[PDB]
């Protein structure tokens, strides 16, 4: 007898893939959990049923009606959190607090869109801006609208957020009336599949609105057509491979990418060791290094501090990192669990060795015995902190990402903005999801933030006045844009209402006033 | 021995390409006009100077300051229109009225962005939407902003609009603080090069802000990097080649495509021959087939009419098309000039022959003697009107584009149950995504409803009715305050739409901070 083979949901039916499948395992205990397989699926019908029946069914509803369905899904997921936490513990090896980012982060994001969606109203098209006169006598005018794309939304998701990656994307997709096919990363696919199964079993959404495929991705892009959209999250390397596909190069399907990002944290010149902003910086660096063992795309990887502050920074980080206990998330004493897999454990350790060739290791608690875990079975890596004294000439600092509990600190020469050098150094990341900045002076934060804006999708400013209210460097608030230029993928997600454009076509309607009036009665946009 | 070799403007200097270059010719008279060449240019330097020197200089200026420079260009271009019209006549073979679409359309568009830009004020970044609270006590908030991309804008432009294609794109790009490298299509590059030369000569913009390269495209995409943007206008085939390039696939540069589009015109059930809307439809179809000899990306290619209206439609189109005189644009009696080149003449004739395999030729004035032009020299194609009786089983109708004075009429089945035009909407959709559909009715309210039905497959829906006979801006004319582009076959691109055009040239970022810091940007 073998572990459960998880079924796919395609063309409105639960269908097992054929063969022995791929086993998912517990990254702490090594226990075999479940299996996945996409072998032998009818991908043509999987895509046609979603596109035709799923799409027609969703578009038949208004925005408000679809939002009401999202609100029902929220209630359902909320009721089954107990099941989800147990899966997260086993499949991902994350502490309860860290699992919560995925599970409760996911639910929060979905609820936010349910609430926002109600404000889109009882219509089948959205109003983009206002009418513009095209005539001296105002007889002829233009009004832009958004209409749902007559395609499917294919989500190729990363291993780190099986729950949040699904709902962050599915909420604006379904709100926009676009049917979803999700393809979660294999290693941690279990939570994704269970959530989809719960939602599908509940019959909240019409048949074809939500489908799931786990296992091999072979054949998926071959089914993508010109009105479909694809949202990919993962490595820059994989993203480039996807971009070459005929689905995009020949058929022009939309593709959003979130990829590698060496996110920066900048300690401002005024934030000296004696000031409150200093402590906030130390706290934020440690949090981002350790939450999910640093396995967030937005985690701080590069921390830039004034030359004068380098030694006190390292000392403070060492002291705080020392309190981070590592091991089995089932133990209450554990502050940080495992990476997602032994494979990731290997990648991360190789990355640490690579960085070490060009950087000094200031902190490494590898020798500390794991709590309730066997170091030889678990995918636990202890926090590692590097120092790069010459970031201008550094060969790896600005280029090599270690997707684990690892970051590098580098001094900058204080100067124009005092932080001008740090801004240039951040820019060397070649485009990032987020930069955070730390100062005692709220009047200083704006100018610095604008200097970072063209190279960072989000700039997150932490200061004493917001010690209790700031929402976290790495946490993605759904009302704010997520994504970044250059290496980070050039993508955009979330940002509240901004998320809808990806799922719509914008059209200019030019017509007599009375025609603009009648088309306008059939649209809505929030005040 | 020898026509003028036009110089490129790269890295702030005028540099001739090497070799004999490529000759541009008058498509009516066959006269050699000028030559272009990009041979031996230092492309690395051209792109670095634009990105670094040009980009830094533009970004140092505020939106309003850049808008003010745009306004100066407008005045300059206006003062030199006489030069531009003579070039358009010779190089493009277009009538004065058709040349005006390119020249005065270009100027209008630039001036529109100059005005829009003045309103943006003395700032270096734009607010996107309003500030939003991220905490119960409102101490922590978020404001989205737009910042200019630290790259260059490369425009690979189509032959049809050397002026408008330039200013179309260059206006929002320069307003956004992004340096421009224009690469106009060879055959008609002269007007583009002259406009760029006049602007450069005048020193309105900083060195590096505006560059031009004419001749071979070899090596251009190789210079494109991750913060650059590229705007291509032309064939789907070429677009597909561009999309495959490492500049986009590996380095992730932005690419906007506007490509082949089988734009529809739909005659509504109510628009019978005895109604004023019927003549508006006839007039618009004829205008779109003949303006620039049908060489607009937006021209009507497929005209869908109720089964009952088909014969009156064909007869009315025949009568109107008969009035369209063809020949030398220098002659004031000529209503329609030449295609842009003898090569295009052959391409269009091939296209006509292809369509004829599956369609009946209802009108063809090929044998009507040209005015002041030699049929063996000139690239004059006469209007051709096809009829496809069964558009449901038609292959070529919905797929094959002829970039000339050529369209196809087809009947639709009116729906008598509960829109009358349902079948026509389905037929328009068969074009697989288009720039524009026009719709024609006596009933303004009905048009609003029908428009919404066409919106997901057309970038623009343009409704013509008696109430706007005098004010409607034309099926094919691209008003800069409205979005230009379309889904699917049309390329999935978006241009213009007033301030909407700026997004392409900026990065949007969420700033989350203490509310005080948010308030003052
Ligand atoms: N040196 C390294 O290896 C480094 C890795 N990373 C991290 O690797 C993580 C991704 O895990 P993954 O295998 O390892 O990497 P990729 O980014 O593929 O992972 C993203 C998703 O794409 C899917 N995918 C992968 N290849 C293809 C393909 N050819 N066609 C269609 N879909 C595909 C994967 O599915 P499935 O998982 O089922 O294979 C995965 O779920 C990323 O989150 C990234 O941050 C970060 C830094 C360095
Ligand atoms: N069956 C037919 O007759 C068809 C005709 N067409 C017509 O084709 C017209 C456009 O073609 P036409 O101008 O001759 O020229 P083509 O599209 O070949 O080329 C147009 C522009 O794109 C450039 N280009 C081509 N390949 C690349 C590349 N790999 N990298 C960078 N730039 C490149 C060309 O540069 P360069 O100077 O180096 O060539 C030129 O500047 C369309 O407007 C349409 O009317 C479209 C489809 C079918």
């Amino acid at each position: 007898h073998m572990t459960e083979l998880l079924k796919n949901h395609v063309a409105g039916q639960w269908i097992a893939g054929t063969g022995a499948g791929i086993t998912l395992t517990d990254p702490v205990t090594g226990v075999a959990l479940v299996r996945v397989s996409s072998e032998g699926l009818d991908l043509a019908r999987a895509f046609s049923f979603a596109r035709e029946d799923g799409g027609a069914a969703l578009r038949a509803l208004t925005y408000a009606q679809r939002a009401a369905r999202l609100a029902d899904i929220v209630k359902l997921l909320q009721a089954k959190r107990g099941d989800y936490y147990a899966i997260a513990t086993a499949n991902s090896g994350t502490t309860r607090n860290d699992s919560a980012v995925d599970i409760d982060g996911g639910i929060f994001t979905l609820s936010y869109y349910a609430k926002l969606g109600a404000s889109l109203g009882e219509v089948h098209a959205l109003r983009d801006g206002s009418a513009e006169s095209l005539s001296k006598d105002r007889s002829f005018s233009a009004q832009h609208v958004l209409s749902p794309t007559r395609g499917v939304a294919l989500f190729i998701n990363a291993f780190n957020f099986p729950s949040w990656g699904l709902w962050e994307k599915a909420a604006p997709a379904l709100l926009s009336g676009v049917p979803v096919i999700v393809k979660p990363a294999t290693a941690t696919a279990w939570l994704t599949q269970r959530m989809v199964a719960d939602v599908v079993d509940a019959g909240i959404l019409p048949p074809g609105a939500l489908s799931i495929i786990c296992g091999s991705s072979a054949g998926l892009l071959d089914q993508i057509r010109s009105f479909d959209v694809v949202s990919f999250t993962g490595s820059a390397d994989t993203a480039a491979t996807l971009r070459a596909h005929p689905a995009f190069v020949q058929r022009g399907a939309r593709l959003n990418v979130e990829a590698d990002s060496l996110n920066s944290a900048i300690l401002c010149a005024d934030a000296t060791p004696d000031t409150p902003a200093f402590d906030l910086f130390i706290k934020e660096v440690v949090r981002e290094m350790t939450v999910k063992s640093g396995q967030k795309c937005t985690a701080i990887r590069r921390a830039f501090v004034p030359e004068a502050a380098l030694e006190p920074v390292l000392e403070a980080l060492k002291a705080k990192l020392a309190k981070i206990t590592v091991g089995n998330p089932r133990n209450d004493a554990v502050r940080m669990g495992s990476l997602v897999s032994r494979e990731q454990y290997e990648n991360v350790l190789a990355g640490i060795a690579a960085l070490r060739e060009e950087a000094v290791l200031a902190y490494d608690s590898s020798a500390v015995p794991l709590i309730d875990a066997d170091a030889n079975i678990a995918a636990c890596v202890a926090p590692h902190l590097f120092v790069v004294n010459d970031p201008d000439n550094a060969t790896l600092l600005h280029d090599v990402e270690v997707f684990g509990p690892v970051a590098s600190v580098a001094p900058y020469r204080v100067t124009a903005l005092p932080e001008a050098h740090a801004v240039a150094l951040a820019r060397r990341g070649q485009g990032s999801l987020v930069a955070s900045i730390y100062s005692n002076d709220d009047a200083h934060l704006g100018r610095l933030a604008l200097e970072l804006a063209d190279s960072h999708g989000r700039v997150h400013a932490i200061s004493p006045s917001v010690q209790h209210s700031q929402t976290g460097h790495g946490n993605v608030m759904p009302m704010s844009l997520h994504g970044g230029p250059g290496r980070a993928g050039g993508g955009e997600e979330l940002g509240g209402l901004r998320a809808l454009a990806f799922y719509h076509r914008r059209s200019a309607i030019q017509a007599a006033s009375a025609a603009i009036g009648t088309l306008t009665q059939a649209t809505h946009w929030p005040a």
